[PDB]
């Protein structure tokens, strides 16, 4: 469960927000080293659950290799093409919709696995997915929000809360469940088919919440076929119990993949 930090070679910085670096493990294996900002996380709680998130293995989940326990380190799978949000916004890729659908299926596969384990992501969004050197999308930082201490992010009334990815029952009552992950998944499909535009682009968070409370929704990205739009729209039913499962969403996505080509 614990990785010896002396086995790490740091090679390049990948981002600061704490700090993420590219490096090697025992000379050979590529890794991401996440160096957590002091005071930013409930580290004891994180460490205890870290023991659980490593048994969470799936080809479409960014793999947790271990932790170093200042700053403590989270060592994970390295994803050469970075976060899905920036990849989507690189217009040079000139994606086909078949590739976009495959991105959606990648995430849906990961989320069905998490569902089968009764594990919530709680912050699913394109900014929390990564792309590897082969172009496969995997979902990262699942469950992480439970241990972030910043209160602009903890609470539904927070300036950093994922308002645009939250169902009505989350915005009004903080009711989290599998179906708030389902809702967020549908917004993620919208992000993917919109090549990474911000959901509810011309609205504030507060306008977005009123719009959702009123029963109005995101509409169809240009690159989305009717059958793809139907899939994402189904994640946004006002009644949580009316929303599909990730198993059902996976079948719907597989069906459309067949029908395109
Ligand atoms: O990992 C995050 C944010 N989450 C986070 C969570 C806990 C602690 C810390 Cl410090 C950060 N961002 C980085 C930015 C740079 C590009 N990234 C990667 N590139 C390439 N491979 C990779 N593997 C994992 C991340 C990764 C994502």
């Amino acid at each position: 469960w614990e990785i010896d930090p002396k086995d790490l070679t740091f090679l390049k910085e990948l981002g600061t927000g704490g700090v993420v670096k590219y490096g090697k493990w025992r000379g050979q294996y590529d890794v991401a080293i996440k160096m957590i900002k002091e005071g930013s996380m409930s580290e004891d709680e994180f460490i205890e659950e870290a023991k659980v998130m490593m048994n969470l293995s799936h080809e479409k989940l960014v793999q947790l290799y271990g932790v170093c326990t200042r700053p403590i380190f989270i060592i994970t799978e390295y994803m050469a093409n970075g976060c899905l949000l920036n990849y989507l916004r690189e217009m040079r890729h000139r994606f086909q919709t078949q590739q976009l659908l495959e991105m959606c299926k990648d995430v849906c596969e990961a989320m069905e696995y998490l569902e089968s384990k009764q594990f919530l992501h709680r912050d699913l969004a394109a900014r929390n997915c990564l792309v590897n050197d082969q172009g496969v999308v995997k979902v990262s930082d699942f469950g992480l929000s439970r241990y972030v201490l910043d209160d602009e992010y903890t609470s539904s009334v927070g300036s950093k809360f994922p308002v645009r990815w939250s169902p009505p029952e989350v915005l009004m009552y903080s009711k989290f469940s599998s179906k708030s992950d389902i809702w967020a998944f549908g917004v993620l499909m919208w992000e993917i088919y919109s090549l990474g535009k911000m959901p509810y682009e011309r609205f504030t968070n507060s306008e977005t919440a009123e719009h959702i409370a009123q029963g109005l929704r995101l509409y169809r990205p240009h690159l989305a076929s009717e059958k793809v739009y139907t899939i994402m729209y189904s994640c946004w039913h006002e009644k949580a119990d009316e929303r599909p499962t990730f198993k059902i969403l996976l079948s719907n996505i597989l069906d459309v993949m067949d029908e395109e080509s």
